Order: structure tokens, then sequence, then C-alpha cells
């Protein structure tokens, strides 16, 4: 409807796949080459389904900060025959607050879903499903089951992936450029 949705749509159309694990179906953001991200609570194993195709996981790393606190991001390298468009230049370098964000989801349950969530706070610490978690972004939208892995964007930036909610607020794990240096 506007330049926010334009950016979100551009990311969804080229940089997302449907990931299925034994814990559910997730929006999965491809970042570069065969590297993607998913919430750690997806419990990625040796095999994952990508757009309903059996795919070997070449590597999976559940990220933690240097205090050994959960970040709720898992970086996955996929045994896929095709690379993602490189979107690492759209990743923020530092922790920050944002205006006018969009949360975009693409699953069997929620195809082509875009939500204008508005103001995004650098919330920091969250007890997420009983797990202490850092670098949490917060938006005042009542997000629901099926939205985990959803991409949070502003015009020009891919800033996080949706990892939970409490019925009134939604929470995303930050994406930082420094996670994806090679």
């Amino acid at each position: 409807m506007g330049p926010g949705f334009d950016f979100a749509q551009a990311i969804m159309k080229k940089n997302t796949v449907i990931a299925r694990t034994e814990k559910g179906e997730f929006t999965m953001l491809g970042v570069y080459d065969r590297v993607a991200v998913i919430p750690t609570h997806a419990s990625v194993g040796e095999i994952i389904y990508i757009n309903d195709v059996e795919t070997r996981v070449l590597d999976a790393c559940a990220l933690r900060d240097l205090t050994d606190t959960n970040l709720e991001i898992t970086i996955v390298k996929l045994d896929r025959n095709q690379k993602f468009r490189d979107i690492r230049h759209f990743l923020p370098r530092c922790e920050d607050d944002y205006n006018d964000a969009v949360l975009s989801v693409h699953t069997s349950k929620f195809p082509n879903m875009y939500i204008p969530v508005g103001q995004v706070t650098n919330y920091g610490f969250l007890n997420l499903g009983g797990t202490p978690t850092h670098r949490i972004l917060m938006y005042n939208f009542p997000t629901r089951a099926g939205q985990c892995g959803g991409v949070v964007t502003t015009t020009g930036k891919v800033i996080g992936i949706h990892v939970g909610g409490n019925g009134a607020q939604g929470f995303a794990a930050m994406l930082l450029h420094s996670y994806f240096t090679d």
C-alpha cells in the first residue's frame, strides 16, 4: 500500500522459504549463499523441509551473546542447489529502535501476510517461554501462533525475525550484520 510494504514485499518475494521441522512450519529468511535464519525453538535437526522438499542441513548454530545468553536465532546452512540474493547490506550494524515497521509472514496457514506493527522498541531482556533472551525488539501488535520466523523490516532495513508474543505485544530477535560475516 506504501513504500514500507514495497520493501517488505521485495524481501518476501526473493529471500524467504517455508521451513518445516518436527516443531512446525516457519517463515525462514535467506540472507546470502545457502545461509538462512529461523527461531531456535524450531529445533532444526540434520534434515529440514524447505518448500516441502527434504533438505540436508550442512550446519546449524544456535546463537548466544558473549554472556552465554540465548539470542533465539539459529543460522542454518542448507544443502540447496540455489543461492539466495545477498541482502547482508540491508542488515543493521548496531542495536537500535525503529519507526514504522512491517512484519511479513509466508506459510501454508498465512500466505502473503503483511502487518504494519508501527514503532519498534529496543526492549533488550525477555524471559521467552521461560528462557532468558537478549537483543529482543518489541512492537505493540497482538501477534499469534503461526507468525514465528516472520521478517521485521523498515524501508531499507531487515531488522529481525518474530520469535513470540504475550497476546498484546510481539517480540523479534535482532538481526545484526556481524552475525553473517564470512
